[PDB]
């Protein structure tokens, strides 16, 4: 399942075949590197606890033989796999969900003239925020956020004559959108 | 003279004509709101002596009959005339000087979608900041905010329901100088 | 519903003889001073949009025809009713559910000696921390502070006089819910 | 002596026999590990200096052939033994005097129910705090504070159909209080 | 008694011709403003109690007749008139003692010369901060300020234009108390 | 080049001979140990950059064939050795100036009576605060500051009678100042 940054957002998973329901001893668990498990919370008989780690940040329900994970508002850390345990007596079955959370990108373009040694040169920079994959490229004719997004910036130097317009392509994955530095001030 | 943030600037007089250098008083006023001259520092015999408001932000010095006000790295508020005052004995003349001092416009561009009723709607945000005259315009194919630096900050939004209109471009300004932001695609 | 402070609870509420589960808009609000409806959050074909305010201290979800709101730990400012809205075209049926918050009673016995006149005077404190309704009472053989969590503290202080006329028994209560404490002995 | 906690106390010392008052250097220390000696102050003559560390906290006095040390208000750091040096000449005589501080014992008595799987269980916490002995035992039919006191807590968890009335017997020493829980909120 | 600033002090009191020591009900008193009489502390058959304000800063004790409040590191506050009451069944004596506290006087000396027009006039400055009364007098050959601690601060500028009318000597006192400060030699 | 504290002052360099001014390229470093060169700004054609760290605390400039190093206020650190750099071509020419900074000195007289074993010992304490220099001298008939600055102070300790009055010399090379304790408040 694909969330966007603040979105309520849901995993399901569900034993089988077995359709018994509230009987059913439902665990998730978030997981990291090399799969480790950490437990977000556990449903019995449609009595629910959630570790106060994950307490507001997630909850868990039935509807049922479906159960249900749910991401109050996603943000970057929730991005990857989840694991339900269900277990029935002395026998287990684990399903494995993915959560995708992506960060809209946000293009910046900003330009500044240079100090040393004159004023001719015009440096044009274009930043690209986003998550999980921004881009930044210009056509002629990095860093990590306290959120967890990544920013990526790049500075073209135009000599005098400046070619300009000069645009800037951000991407994140299929997302794109257009940086078009057209004229100075002066 | 015109300088963007961050600069160093110079002001410069000269007396006529009078190639006397270092026996002219100097003396450079910032002018207020207001009609009000405040005094930035004097210079004579080779003495410089800056006041303490001012200190660090502006300097003063002599290349023979020319004087500069040296402005160390303009800010926003470094804006507006100057007044270079010369004496010699009983009798002045005074020059005014303008400073524009400009921040280059920054131009962003991002979208949300909706998250009720459903997820079909996206607006998409275009923000220009600058200094003095930000402006935004969108094109299909809200108070001015003021920074801590002085700069201003402009936002226009624009949702678009399902088929999303999309090309839509963003039209920057400060003055002369333009830039734009063009949504493409969303991520789907 | 009752639910004890720090607990996940549940309000629910379905309509009729209405078996229409995601056709149904869902509306649940806390009801407040004052007659006033303040909006939780909606939920309608399974999108679930819940209000800034309210975000991860409640939630909304369906099961097949009933619909819940969920809080996810019980605090005093959940005490009170809750509206369930449920439409269908242009007609509404509401459901007034209430949630009882209640704080288990804390009772403490501590006593201090008097340092003059001389050591001989008992003082025994016993001070019970409860919500709604926390009262306390010494039996032998002052306003409530409000914390900063919302519930309620009560203290009573006992003098003894040489002989100490011990067992005493302090009696806390929080509506049905009963402690005591006994000072027994002091430490001479 | 025994001072409880904020209590004005008083140690003494004198030399013998000896009846020679104000000409005895006296100097009164704290006692460590392994009886390691800080100095407190130092009187002779009538004339008294207090070290800055215990200045408010300790003084000294004479009375006749008897020197006194004054604990301003017991704290628990003053708990245990103080050494008086008492000098003529080249010649010295220490007593050894103790100190012992008594926080009175704070019971507590609260009880919550389970949250999973089920609610049908009561835990019934007792705490008590005090020094130097807090003592916590339930009957059915550990951490250091910031003042130097310690606080002491056991649960007792209570199936249902729920043993109560339960009591908590505290102790501090030959000080005891109990806790009773009575009955459940529901 | 004359107490300097964090010395210990000794304020006494005995009755008569009486020799009833632990006998005795004995208070001290701060007196204030005012007329007002502040307790710091009782003692009687040897239970002594310092109210809670000046617990750390006072105690109380007896050797034998006599009656001692003592001081543990004198402040400016300290500085005034204090009561001992004593009391015996329906009969009192009272005995009226006066602290003086006095912060020894600290003189310093600085000077520095002028930036513009030129660096040919040398201003010398003299400080006196002392308690109660600090006082500066320049010779040839402004407010008090109250610091944190209850001390005042005093301080007087003197100009030199060349040629420096040097040796100059600065007077400081605080009634009885005498230092100078002389300023020498410049740099250069 | 002498300056006081928080003085304006300036360096100077020339090349030569050599007078072609704005074609030289100028860069002014602040020297440390040993000798090691950090760049404070540069110049050419009278376009003139400061690196940021000494923005507000130096500028630079041109008068015909003289460069200039300006100190818009002088502080300690800003004593000792700066290195002008003139470039022409592939040719350069290094010239080094010399700052000194000057904080005028501090002379403080002040006195305090003995509290044990006895009050009848005045000792009196002399304090110079200065730079570069510092110096203190007691006649009878050290410390680091905030600013950079430094601060000696000498005690005379007077058995009774009091050896009044006692002079106290401070000196920062050539400066002078003398302190005079004159008679006690008892
Ligand atoms: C993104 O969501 C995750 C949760 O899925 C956020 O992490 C959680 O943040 C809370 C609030 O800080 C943490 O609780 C703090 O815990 C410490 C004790 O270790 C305590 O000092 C605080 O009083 C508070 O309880 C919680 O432990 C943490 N949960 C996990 C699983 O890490 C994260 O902060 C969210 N926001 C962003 C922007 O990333
Ligand atoms: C833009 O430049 C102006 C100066 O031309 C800056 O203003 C000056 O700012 C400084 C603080 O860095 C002021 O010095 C302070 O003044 C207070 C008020 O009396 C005093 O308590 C402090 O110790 C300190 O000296 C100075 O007076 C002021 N000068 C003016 C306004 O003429 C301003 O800070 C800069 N703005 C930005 C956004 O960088
Ligand atoms: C008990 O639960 C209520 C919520 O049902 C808690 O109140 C909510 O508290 C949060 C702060 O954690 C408020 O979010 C803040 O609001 C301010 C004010 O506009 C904003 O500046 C902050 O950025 C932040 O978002 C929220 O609005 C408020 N909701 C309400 C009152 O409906 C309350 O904090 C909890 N009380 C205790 C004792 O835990
Ligand atoms: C219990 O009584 C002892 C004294 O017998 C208390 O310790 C003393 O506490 C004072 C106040 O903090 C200490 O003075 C602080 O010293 C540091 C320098 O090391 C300085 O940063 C502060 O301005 C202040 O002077 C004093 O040194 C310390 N004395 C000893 C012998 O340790 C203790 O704090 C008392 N209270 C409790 C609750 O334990
Ligand atoms: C000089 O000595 C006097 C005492 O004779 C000092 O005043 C006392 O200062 C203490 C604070 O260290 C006060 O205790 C505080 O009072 C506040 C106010 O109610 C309370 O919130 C605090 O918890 C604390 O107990 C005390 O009441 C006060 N006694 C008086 C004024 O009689 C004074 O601090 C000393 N001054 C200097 C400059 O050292
Ligand atoms: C004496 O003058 C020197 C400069 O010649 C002063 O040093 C400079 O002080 C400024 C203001 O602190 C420094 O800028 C700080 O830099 C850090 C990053 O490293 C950042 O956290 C701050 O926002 C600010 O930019 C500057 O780097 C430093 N320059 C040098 C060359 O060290 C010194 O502070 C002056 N005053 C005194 C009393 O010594
Ligand atoms: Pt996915
Ligand atoms: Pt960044
Ligand atoms: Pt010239
Ligand atoms: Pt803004
Ligand atoms: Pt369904
Ligand atoms: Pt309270
Ligand atoms: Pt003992
Ligand atoms: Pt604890
Ligand atoms: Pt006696
Ligand atoms: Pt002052
Ligand atoms: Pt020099
Ligand atoms: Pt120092």
């Amino acid at each position: 399942v694909t969330a966007f940054l603040g979105e309520r957002v849901t995993l399901t998973s569900y034993w089988r075949r077995v359709s018994l329901g509230p009987e059913i001893e439902v665990s998730w668990f978030k997981l990291g590197p090399g799969e480790e498990q950490v437990l977000i919370g556990r449903m019995h008989h449609d009595v629910i606890f959630i570790e106060w780690p994950f307490r507001g940040f997630f909850d868990i329900h039935r509807s049922a033989n479906t159960f249900f994970l749910v991401v109050t508002a996603a943000n970057i850390s929730h991005d990857g796999n989840y694991l339900c345990r269900m277990k029935l007596g002395e026998t287990e079955v684990t399903k494995q969900e993915h959560l995708s959370v992506v960060k809209p990108l946000t293009l910046s373009v900003h330009s500044e003239r240079s100090q040393f040694p004159d004023f001719s040169v015009l440096t044009v920079t274009c930043t690209v925020n986003a998550f999980p994959h921004p881009h930044v490229q210009w056509l002629m004719p990095v860093m990590k956020e306290k959120d967890g997004s990544l920013s990526v910036a790049v500075d073209l130097s135009l000599p005098k004559p400046w070619h300009l317009p000069v645009t800037c392509v951000g991407k994140n994955d299929k997302e794109e959108a257009h940086g078009v530095y057209v004229s100075g001030y002066l």
